[PDB]
């Protein structure tokens, strides 16, 4: 189980409909397929989604850091030297998805080598997660229509509404329309992607005080430090930190500083080894955690569910596992299936997925 | 890899020389051998040391909780459902070594089933740890003689001196004698096992200010809450919490409250699943951690080194891995070997140990 090579292949798949939010937009999945090859002939895979408006990574940059720094530093290690790989990669600052992809591909290879799913190796608490869908910006009537379509089609009963627009009433009207249309039959929460000021955020949440929102996520910039802390202290529900807590150290600083009262865990940025560190830190501190979506393709979603199903604290909440549906196509030989508002972790070893050679050949851009 | 049975066998092995400390004494290893049997014919093992003066467990009590509560609740689970086992056992409060032993025996069985060492499955950072020996109470001249014997015989260069006696000068004289006898060729730190008051502790440490002590461990009771916090804030070096932080929640309360500035990790009380939770919490908070000794037999020591070698943060410090030497005999077919002041993790799958049938038959007390 020795790593003989690590590759980074850029690919691009158009979105049927772009996902828009306060911090940016995604019109295509311009990701990087990361592959870890072992001396046993096994190939572990994962993807790295470049999100310049979240981490500052670019597709070109991810391929570069992997080919120029990480691959050379990890070749020669075995799949059971994860902490050596973790420590070596840590010598390089940032580059979250590049690091996470390598870690997850290593876990995929390990699982295949041992005939065990990543989920069970991590803890195997359960076999499925409830699904939460992120509703991107769009005309009010269109967002409600999208929610209705998704709920009826896939049985999804949890929605995270993208907000952070002006005037604030535009978003509060959308959330109210959703609650009036579905009643208490659905769970609702919001994500502002740093779009509102702390003051606007409070006014918005106060207006929606009767809508039973479960969480408030990154309503204002965490970097508006003092006003952010004041806002978090004013809200009843937990305030989920996401882009502001990419590492365990950030979790500690933001939580102890009062700028976060809940934590988003995204395998796209902390993989499995790093995500376990976040889960354990959050559980130890006593904070709620939710599996988030990095506007993942099916490869990344398979990773999210692999980790989320491994622990009780992550599976007690719905996981954001459905935005891949807006992609026009994907790279798996067998597409992920969401039914009854749930997504099961794959039954196969590792991530339980396989890359379709024809799809990769068609969408790769190298 | 399904668990078909879990047994708890009490055994007793006399100590060649008793280990004495502020909170109690150990004259024999009256432990419990815990065995996890799988449907593959594999048997994972671990031990549970009853320490009434530390956790309140008794040999009889450990066997009882395992046979009456834990075994019935875990039979039927697979070795890859560790989080289910963790959650089910958590329904019962306390009983740390009983829980830890089951967890470690499960990991041992898993390793054997996969032909992988526990160390590598946990992270595989390194293959060995430097060794630290705990020097129990005894005449000043005799403690120095013991240190000299151990250093020359095994190459051990780190010693944790047991203190907490009155007058305080008795212990400070011992530590000074050790530093004068060995110079800077050895690492030294102290453990008071709650024996001194916070005021006595400060006076003692001030008297030893020129002895370059690396850590101060549980000098006074953590339950002398406010004076404990004042003391911790007065000391230069990290103050290791041990018996006061048996769970991650305790780590959080004691660290945020200021009663601890370093954390002892003992596999005897948190096993491997729980110990990973402690390591990740401590690393995330940014605190030093040291692998401690629960006055372990060789079975427990094999567990300590399995975990300690898996991570960088634990292996950067010497691990307390040598007090089993004072036992008159043990249960392994192949005894642990300490050379050049180091202990390597076992090369075999799981814990890399095997119970000698003849030894178990002779020392069991059921
Ligand atoms: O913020 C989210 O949870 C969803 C998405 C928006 C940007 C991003 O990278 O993640
Ligand atoms: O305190 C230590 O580190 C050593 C020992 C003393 C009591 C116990 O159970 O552990
Ligand atoms: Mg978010
Ligand atoms: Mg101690």
């Amino acid at each position: 189980m020795k790593i003989v090579a690590i590759g980074a292949i850029p690919f691009s798949i158009p979105y049927t409909k772009p996902l828009r939010f306060a911090s940016g937009e995604v019109h295509a999945a311009e990701h990087v397929l990361v592959r870890v090859h072992t001396d046993d002939g096994i190939v572990g895979v994962a993807e790295a989604p470049p999100r310049p408006f979240t981490y500052g990574e670019t597709q070109t940059g991810i391929v570069a850091v992997i080919e120029q720094y990480f691959a050379p530093a990890l070749i020669g290690l075995t799949l059971t030297e994860r902490e050596v790989a973790h420590t070596r990669m840590a010598r390089t600052v940032g580059n979250p998805t590049a690091k996470a992809a390598i870690d997850m591909a290593m876990w995929d290879a390990l699982g295949q080598s041992l005939r065990l799913s990543v989920s069970e190796m991590l803890g195997g608490y359960t076999d499925r997660m409830r699904v939460s869908h992120m509703l991107g910006f769009d005309d009010p009537v269109k967002m409600v229509a999208e929610a209705e379509r998704i709920r009826e089609t896939y049985g999804i009963n949890t929605f995270k509404v993208k907000v952070g627009r002006r005037p604030v009433q535009l978003d509060t009207a959308v959330v109210r329309a959703l609650r009036e249309r579905f009643g208490d039959a659905i769970e609702l929460y919001v994500d502002g992607n740093r779009g509102w000021s702390a003051a606007e955020s409070l006014r918005a949440m106060r207006e929606m005080a009767d809508l039973d929102l479960l969480f408030a996520e990154e309503l204002c910039p965490a970097d508006d430090v003092l006003s952010r802390r004041r806002l978090v202290g004013q809200l009843d529900m937990p305030f989920i930190a996401d882009e502001s807590v990419p590492t365990p150290a950030d979790v500690t600083r933001e939580v102890l500083g009062g700028s976060a009262t809940a934590i988003s865990i995204k395998t796209a940025r902390t993989g499995f080894t790093g995500s376990t560190r976040v889960h354990h830190l959050a559980e130890g501190l006593g904070l709620d955690m939710v599996m988030g979506n990095q506007i993942d393709g099916q490869i990344g979603t398979a990773c999210t569910v692999s980790f989320g199903t491994a622990f009780e604290r992550t599976s007690r909440h719905a996981g954001e596992l459905s935005n891949f549906l807006d992609m026009s196509d994907d790279l798996l030989t067998v597409p992920l299936q969401i039914s009854d508002g749930q997504l099961h972790r794959r039954p196969g070893p590792g991530l339980g997925i396989e890359i379709d050679p024809d799809k990769l050949a068609h969408y790769r851009t190298d």
